[PDB]
């Protein structure tokens, strides 16, 4: 059932997990560095966990996707064909900035970081940059142990916050990705749907330094020795009975004003769908044709599909339960039960009425905002600008840096500079540019930036052929040219003659004017979120509802039964899927061609020891009522005892809406069984290695 | 399960009777003109059944959606706005044509005809007259008392011959159909399909003359008094439940040769549904301009959306099996069986080849006799044609006048060609014969017909053009003159200067030619048919398979339960549907547009007393793995204790091929639940009367 439940509320969940079925005690469960919850890890936007004690970590195909895709060519295409490393020394690096962040403490910081924010006062920028160096001066203690990264949380629009430290680990290895058509089956098709049929899983192997201490790649760190890892279930799961997750879902919206949803329905995810369709067309197009651009843009590609996809099915489910409506009549109620508490209700109204101005103030520029985002995140543009603000960052003193540019951030940003490398094509980014010109001067007057229009010198399609042809003249294309722009200064830049380092140059000082004001609504909303929302909280527990925060990318546990839904009268969803319903949709042609191995060991019903009774099959994927969101990939599912029984890889269709109205009839967890895994791994893609040393 | 039961079989199917939870005795069931079997009747061509001791008869909407047509006009539309009669004296005709015959006799008589066919030559013609001739003595025989209609029916092949005698009611009146969008709602895109939200139900009531014998339709005739008839069920009907159907099932497929399968396949049934949708995209139009039209066509209509969608059904359900693979399959398998034991099943193997050749000759032609038999099925000829027959056979003494023809088939055809007013329109038909004639230029030439070359004066857009003007000078267009040509004789159509009279009387020689060739193909077949099926019946005995007659319009018994189907992996059907279900379909538009009183009954939970706690709301459709096919619409579904439960109407979509193949787990009945009708009559277009009438 619902809720993403913060570690803390385990008091209050534990009767209902306890009637839900969980047979560890809930103290089991609240040591977070014990066992099973410390092999739980987060991989920053994904979950994972281990699974042995020499440091193997399992989660989902389309999670490794990024890593698989960087270690893919053309002529050698592991997404297409899969990844199987026969000893630890035959596996290969995910990357500079894969990562493993293993819990190691949890701390309420909420009385220091509110007098933080107190001490600056009436003025709205002030106070976020004092919340700033309070986050920052925080973090630098807790990183002076070396090994170690940490990340500051606010919860409940800021009435609490709390420090995580987290061991880093950042010699991450691909050790295991079944074939594409196993990993991605059904593709873009079967994404956000159910019956899904999907093998999403993949395995690391995360290494530490011969000191026993995170170091980056080197051949001579050895395997990380967790102190937990997972085990495999040896009863089999069935419906109705209890399954858990724990991760680290990424945001939700549920404590939201009306006019944010409202803004978010008619206007963000329409123009974001859209324009993520059009690139969609344009990359689909080309890759057809050059399939260096084909792998190099897959995974690009696959982002853009999948939050396309889920928006259409957000705004599908928006109809479907008038979350419109639900949102209006809900705050007409708070409002009314607000007015109804005299002067005690004072203080909610009136930061009501300031987070609606603020809406409207960030409201007005929205197009240009998006716009020009969107616009410096190709792939030269932006690697322009995030250099060109580095260089800028770096003649101040490291503790006054901006957040992603400090000493800290420099591993990712290299990372980043080199991990292009596989993941862009002139001649595609060219169409991409002028994509995002072409919308650019679509802009009304209003909405138009100086910097730009003058650098455009023009208004019309020659100008934009001219922007083009002048960018195209670039040398960022080359992993070293960025590198080298990397480590170079300000006044460097600012006599270069290259055409997007002096775009960059140009347009800088009205990005960090926009940051400006981004800062300052921030301050303002600093002071009237909490009060609001503190109101929303009270008012929902005073209806009886559950109450837990909005996701954060913090560690969250959510718990229910396996269980499927009815989408409409006289029809059911089972629980389960089924090998033979994976052979059902196969056509020989992606997304539905599955391997050969597959296709012959169903036929010969070769099931592996791992045949569910109940179901006459081995089962594939499976629904439950877990409460889960973004950031959730990966995420292990235990079973009553603990044990691992799947892992979380999407949500049904008519689930998605539930970022902003939690419907319980409709909204789903997908998992991939655990047995399907070792079935795969068994009849189709063999790793006899890794069952072994997963004592299965 | 599987199986259209004779009622001689009772007592194979006893036990497993029993084992589905039958509490009646199988001896009672086996009473044909006992309760509950002696309520069920036979209206020819769709089952229906007595509700009460005054002759009140329940049926399908579209079972009596003739009878409503018959009674609508565009300024009164009986298929839009329903008819209820409240006093008994309200009820209006069903038409002349209407009937309800209530069960009075079986007789085997399989000796006798087997004798007399066989004192027949070794002459193929002269083995079918000799047929002929012989049910024609028994049906005369059987006749002679005042008040009964008597049928012949050829079993398996020919193995079998039962003479069925039956109380012919003549006088059938409309007591009450709900509006057309409770009694058809979803028309022709939910036709076929489940989830299914249709109250397919309306009432008739059987009328005699005043000395209790059959009349045709007098003010002076009363109410008939049947001796058993239906109660409703006082226990409610839930998922897994006995359930039962007797009806009178058309035609099944499922002896067959293999190539009768590929021929149907691949040319007949594709071929049919084309020109049906043809003829759909014609009437169509023309009725969107022309309410005369479209009501005057409604029925038309209604057959060919039901059986062209019926047909593309049966092909995709060939595909989904793999039909032609599996006849072929069990085809070399009976093959092999045979030769197997040489000596003793020869006769057997001949037969095949037999059966095979003149399945070769149907092929040859096949095209001609299509269009030659629909071209003349055209409102116009059809009526020329039969009428010109008429008068050729009424020469001859009555026992050798062709069936159809007979003193007994007078009263319909005189019915049929008034009916006909309420079903033409002269502008529509025009574009019928316009169409047909178009078909026939294109005939390869080896397949022309030479009268109808000549009467046409060769192939062209003119000569169709001259065709059409002239036959557009037809005074057939009224039912007068129709029935004037009723009762002329041979030498005044001879004479005439009618254009469509003059068709017949050219085309007529031919069309007795090629009756003749039918006779004579079918002489042959009743020599090999009855040999080659009872090899295909010995050979599945062998299997341990059910073994029962592919169905022949008699009376059957189909038994099993309440039950869901599975489509596809991931993904169940529930055996109900609900009131909820129907509101959520509502479009407002045709078809989905239901009474303003059930929208506001359903959104107001006014379930009437009938509601079922197991679902939550009133049952609306269900779903059962009985065996029925056309011809059983509008049979009684009984529970347990022989109570009425429900009204057969339709199955789901991937039952259908099962007329040629039998698939288990994809094949059920989709029956209206009887506590809609009730609550249809209660909340929505009410029937106190009715409802009183029947006890409830
Ligand atoms: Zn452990
Ligand atoms: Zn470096
Ligand atoms: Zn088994
Ligand atoms: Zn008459
Ligand atoms: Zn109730």
């Amino acid at each position: 059932g619902e809720g993403m439940w913060v570690p803390q509320q385990l008091p209050e969940i534990a009767g209902p997990l306890k009637k839900a079925g969980l047979k560890l005690s809930p103290q089991q469960i609240s040591d977070l560095t014990g066992d099973p919850m410390g092999a739980v890890v987060a991989l920053g936007g994904c979950t994972a966990s281990f699974v042995s004690p020499n440091g193997l970590v399992v989660t989902n195909h389309h999670c490794a996707y990024g890593a698989i895709q960087l270690n893919s060519t053309a002529e050698n295409n592991l997404i297409k064909n899969g990844f199987n490393a026969p000893t630890t020394a035959d596996e290969v690096s995910a990357g500079p900035n894969a990562r493993v962040f293993v819990l190691d403490e949890i701390t309420d910081v909420t009385k220091d970081a509110k007098a933080a924010i107190a001490a600056a006062g009436d003025d709205a920028l002030a106070r976020t940059k004092a919340l700033e160096a309070f986050e920052k001066k925080l973090i630098a203690d807790c990183e002076a142990e070396a090994g170690f990264r940490c990340r500051l949380y606010s919860f409940s629009g800021g009435n609490t916050y709390r420090l995580f430290k987290n061991l880093e680990i950042k010699d991450v290895r691909l050790a295991y990705a079944p074939p594409g058509s196993v990993g991605k089956f059904g593709g873009d098709i079967d994404n956000w749907m159910w019956p899904r049929h999907t093998g999403d899983f993949a395995f690391y192997r995360a290494y530490v330094g011969k000191d026993g201490k995170p170091a980056a790649f080197s051949k001579d760190n050895v395997p990380y020795q967790p102190k937990h890892w997972l085990k495999f279930a040896d009863q089999p799961l069935g419906a109705g009975d209890f399954v858990m997750v724990a991760g680290y879902p990424g945001s939700t919206n549920r404590y939201a004003l009306a006019a944010e949803f409202d803004n978010t329905a008619q206007w963000t995810y329409p123009t974001i769908a859209r324009h993520y369709k059009n690139q969609i067309a344009m990359v689909e197009a080309a890759g057809k044709q050059n399939a260096d651009i084909q792998v190099k843009y897959a995974a690009t590609m696959a982002g853009w599909n999948n939050t396309s996809k889920n928006y259409d099915g957000q705004l599908e489910g928006f109809k479907r339960i008038d979350a419109a409506g639900q949102k209006l009549r809900e705050e007409a109620a708070v409002l009314g039960w607000l007015k109804g508490q005299g002067a005690k209700g004072q203080p909610a109204l009136d930061a009501h009425a300031k987070l609606l101005d603020l809406l409207e103030q960030s409201k007005a520029t929205r197009d240009r905002d998006l716009t020009l985002a969107l616009f410096n995140n190709t792939a030269m543009l932006g690697s322009a600008t995030q250099l060109y603000r580095l260089s800028i960052e770096r003649e101040k003193p490291n503790a006054e840096r901006e957040s992603g540019y400090q000493e800290r951030d420099l591993p990712a940003i290299e990372g980043g500079l080199k991990q292009l490398e596989r993941r862009y094509v002139a001649a595609m980014d060219r169409q991409l540019q002028e994509y995002w010109l072409n919308e650019y001067i679509k802009l009304p007057a209003d909405q138009r930036v100086a910097a730009v229009d003058a650098w455009l010198g023009g208004n019309d399609a020659a100008a934009v052929k001219r922007a083009l042809d002048r960018l195209a003249g670039t040398k960022l294309g080359s992993t070293e040219e960025r590198l080298k722009w990397f480590a170079a200064d300000r006044k460097a830049f600012e006599a270069s003659n290259d055409p997007a380092i002096q775009y960059a140059v140009a347009v800088m000082p009205t990005l960090l004017k926009l940051e400006q004001e981004r800062k300052t609504r921030a301050g303002e909303n600093l002071a009237a979120r909490p009060v609001y929302l503190q109101a929303l909280a009270d008012y929902k527990k005073s209806q009886g509802e559950f109450v837990y925060p909005d996701a954060n990318l913090s560690l969250r546990i959510t718990f229910g039964n396996v269980m499927g839904y009815a989408p409409k009268d006289g029809m059911e969803y089972t629980p389960f899927t089924t090998l033979e319903g994976v052979v059902a949709k196969e056509t020989g042609q992606d997304p539905f061609d599955s391997p050969k191995a597959l296709l012959d060991a169903v036929a010969a019903k070769r099931y592996g020891g791992l045949e569910d009774k109940r179901i006459g099959s081995v089962p594939v994927n499976y629904l439950s009522d877990l409460d889960i969101t973004g950031g959730n990939s990966g995420s292990p599912v235990l079973d009553a005892h603990g044990k691992l029984v799947g892992l979380a890889f999407d949500g049904n269709w008519e689930s998605v809406s539930s970022n902003w109205v939690f419907d319980p009839k409709m909204t789903r967890m997908i998992a991939v069984d655990g047995r399907y895994l070792r079935w795969i791994m068994q009849e189709v893609y063999p790793a006899p290695q890794l069952l072994k040393e997963m004592n299965v």
